[PDB]
């Protein structure tokens, strides 16, 4: 689909057997999500943005629908205000910003 | 153009003049720069990133080009980390997220 900017770029996804809402994020190098168990290992990470870093926990090779597309790859896990797709995972289902 | 997600979207702007590089996001409301001068009178605003908030100086009616793309909008100012061009230019360049 083509998805105006007129508001925020909200889709659902799915993972780990839940349905979440999610930002489509091309500033975002990373796909973060709130709190939420996942399978695997894990290892301890931080990342940052506007207002510093927080500390997530960081899950590899995790497959995610995005707005019925599907992809994997590292998903990170801890206390974000907003789950965000960010580009890991673009990419994968093939997205790119057009003007 | 189509700008493709294995990097950082990462264009040319300029303002007051001057070039500066700034990240095409989005996952922004609003666009933020770092520390530089404006002209005109400026409103407060506080902005929330994925590591907290942080206050920023609103400047309104800025001239504003976005990889040769000519915006007039609102431009916030303040510690963020990297320049970000968020929805509200990106709307005015014509910008939309396709896959
Ligand atoms: C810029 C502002 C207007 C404040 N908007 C936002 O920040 C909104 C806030 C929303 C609610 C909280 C959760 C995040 C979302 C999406 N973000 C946009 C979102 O696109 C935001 C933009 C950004 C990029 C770079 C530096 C700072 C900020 N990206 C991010 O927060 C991602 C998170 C991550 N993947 O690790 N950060 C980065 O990708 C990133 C890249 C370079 C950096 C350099 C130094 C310091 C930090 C850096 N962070
Ligand atoms: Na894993």
């Amino acid at each position: 689909p083509q998805i105006t900017l007129w508001k925020r770029p909200l889709v659902t996804i799915k993972i780990g057997g839940q349905l979440k809402e999610a930002l489509l994020d091309t500033g975002a190098d990373d796909t973060v999500i709130e709190e939420m168990s996942l399978p695997g290992r894990w290892k301890p990470k931080m990342i940052g943005g506007v207002g510093g870093f927080i500390k997530v926990r960081q899950y590899d090779q995790i497959i995610i629908e995005i707005a019925g597309h599907k992809a994997i790859g590292t998903v990170l896990v801890g206390p974000t205000p907003v789950n965000i797709i960010g580009r890991n995972l673009l990419t994968q289902i093939g997205a790119t910003l057009n003007f």
